[PDB]
């Protein structure tokens, strides 16, 4: 059980709120925030480093750039008491 030296890139587990900030993003991705709005200006709409950013653009994002997102809800007690009946 050895060191094994990865080849590929990373992946993380990207978990998105109702919304978050460019930079929040770029922190859970493991990239530079630079880069992020860097890759935002190449395709469309341009941000800034403390924009907030919704569900929709950030999942589509952070897919593209690789890494899986696992996004969550604010109201998880009101699925969870929905199914139940």
């Amino acid at each position: 059980h050895g060191f094994q030296n990865p080849t590929g890139p990373i992946v993380r587990e990207v978990n998105i709120g109702e919304t978050i900030t460019v930079a929040e993003l770029a922190a859970q991705m493991s990239v530079k925030g630079a880069e992020v709005v860097k890759f935002m200006f190449k395709m469309g709409s341009p941000v800034t480093i403390n924009q907030v950013l919704d569900q929709e653009t950030a999942q589509l994002v952070a897919e593209e750039l690789g890494h899986k997102v696992k996004l969550v809800s604010e109201n998880a007690l009101e699925e969870q008491l929905a199914e139940s009946l």
